[PDB]
């Protein structure tokens, strides 16, 4: 019967490559996604999470360009994207479903660990491209880490693992009343305790939206985690006469085949973590197939329920 | 015993005049406010709303200055401020109360009426100051309304009345579970139906935070609406030997005395609307006095429960 579903929307689901980060461009993509997601809303308990790459990136560019006031830190920018994106998802979904279906967009703080190795190895580029001269000045003045970007440079920030989502109880209480809940936007607002474990503060970082959605689905006791991506499945023998879509795979087999690395690595790693932690299923696939995904008829289902690998 | 409290935080409660709109400056004001608000949290059902003037104003400035992409419309900027401000309020409050006290920051869409007279008389200035030349260009290209601002010009936008808050059911469900809920940030995200009443869209406008908080308190069946302001009360004979603070007043008397006009007009008008609509009390006063306010010992209490006027 009913299932509790966490759907993690990909970044490309809100803005495609090659189009500017405008409200109009985002809304038309959100409308397409909402039309697809709404097909699995009736009778179910639906949580929608999403990325925020282009959105938080633009806020960083606009703040860096504006010299009259010192721009907000990255955690605060994350919070702003949760408002911007969540608003659009809620409004588009509400235009599709019976108005009796309640909606809530919840700001989501996510604790990260101060000892996370990501803080010694920042990886996520953000902000404008700087000359060597300006990148040097900013590193010395602000303590920023940078990465080469061609013959220029860009700031990079840590991407630590999510450790706990603060607002789990409110989300559960809303789902129990039939609410569709939008949360963990952008992977959540990254927050961290001081050494004493007494005071929570923001931290300048991003959280991977699929790892956060996996944690969210674990903490919400979801029945299924759906990692929505452009591709309709993971494949073996990709680009070869023996190319085959993976219908279902045990985490042990996915790791042996090398799927925890590559371009799909982070999504496979998040699906594996959910499957191992819960004994429930994570499915990597397309929003266009979301009904079939919930029926076990599409997507790559990552589960410990059955060892080995099954194709379709 | 328990009371359901809506506290509407003033704009000056988040950022004082004469200091730049930075995260650090906002956080120190939020911390002061949270310390005060947390004193009436135990045993009560607490809703916190707030303004967003300086915050949405800065987003408008940063977007207008950045010419590479077309900036977001004002409703979307409103949504972003709800994330930024709500995040800070939730984090500061959570550092003060037992972690068992649940928190939720909810994005709040507010319906406005397309026939609202505010759409023919826009009043709220926003964005940069333009020369005559640039203001003319933007009015012709974008249909903007402007106002003189010295020998220059500024865009003005409509401030329509709030008609309904969309997410009332989720807020009530959270309050019933003991959650402290932050919502109606900035007066809400202004939204409007098309002529057919079928499709909800954003609209470029702002909503007065006290009128929205009054509507919120009405729709949530709150016991008390607290309009938090810099002053500790409304006064008669202000600046004169017979100066007296107003302890309690019927709306009929406040209107006779002229308090529905002046610098306190909008707050008095919102308090009067709550009092007439509910038979419950709205109090205009200081966060420093919030405990005494809930005890009936401070602030100007606006109520239909007793005719006339009472001083202290």
């Amino acid at each position: 019967n009913a299932m509790r579903i966490v759907v993690a929307l990909g970044g490309n689901a809100l803005l495609r490559r090659g189009e500017p980060m405008t409200a109009d461009n985002q809304r038309e993509n959100v409308r397409i996604a909402a039309e697809q997601i709404a097909k699995v809303a009736p009778g179910n308990e639906l949580v929608i999470a999403h990325g925020n790459g282009p959105q938080v990136g633009l806020l960083a560019l606009q703040g860096a360009a504006y010299d009259k006031v010192s721009p907000y830190p990255l955690d605060v920018l994350g919070a702003e994207t949760e408002g911007m994106i969540g608003y659009m998802i809620e409004q588009e979904m509400g235009n599709l479903l019976p108005f009796e279906v309640p909606f809530a967009t919840i700001l989501t703080q996510v604790e990260v660990d101060g000892k996370d190795p990501a803080f010694q190895n920042p990886t996520k580029p953000i902000g404008p491209v700087y000359s060597r001269e300006e990148a040097e000045r900013l590193a010395a003045e602000k303590g920023w880490s940078i990465t080469p970007d061609g013959d220029k440079f860009r700031r990079v920030v840590p991407s630590p693992r999510p450790k706990r989502i603060f607002e789990i109880r409110p989300v559960k209480w809303l789902l129990e009343k039939g609410t569709i809940v939008i949360c963990a936007g952008g992977g959540g607002i990254p927050t961290m305790y001081d050494e004493a474990g007494k005071k929570l503060s923001g931290v300048e970082a991003v959280i991977d939206k699929d790892l956060c959605s996996s944690l969210l689905a674990q903490e919400l006791v979801a029945d299924i985690l759906i990692i929505a991506t452009d591709v309709d499945a993971a494949y073996v023998d990709w680009g070869k006469p023996t190319q085959k879509a993976i219908a279902q795979a045990h985490p042990d087999e996915l790791e042996r085949l090398g799927f925890a690395a590559g371009s799909m690595g982070p999504k496979v790693q998040a699906a594996i973590e959910f499957a191992r932690a819960t004994g429930k299923d994570a499915v990597i696939g397309s929003l266009a197939d979301i009904v079939a995904i919930t029926e076990g008829k599409a997507g790559t289902r990552v589960s410990t329920r059955k060892a080995g690998i099954e194709y379709r």
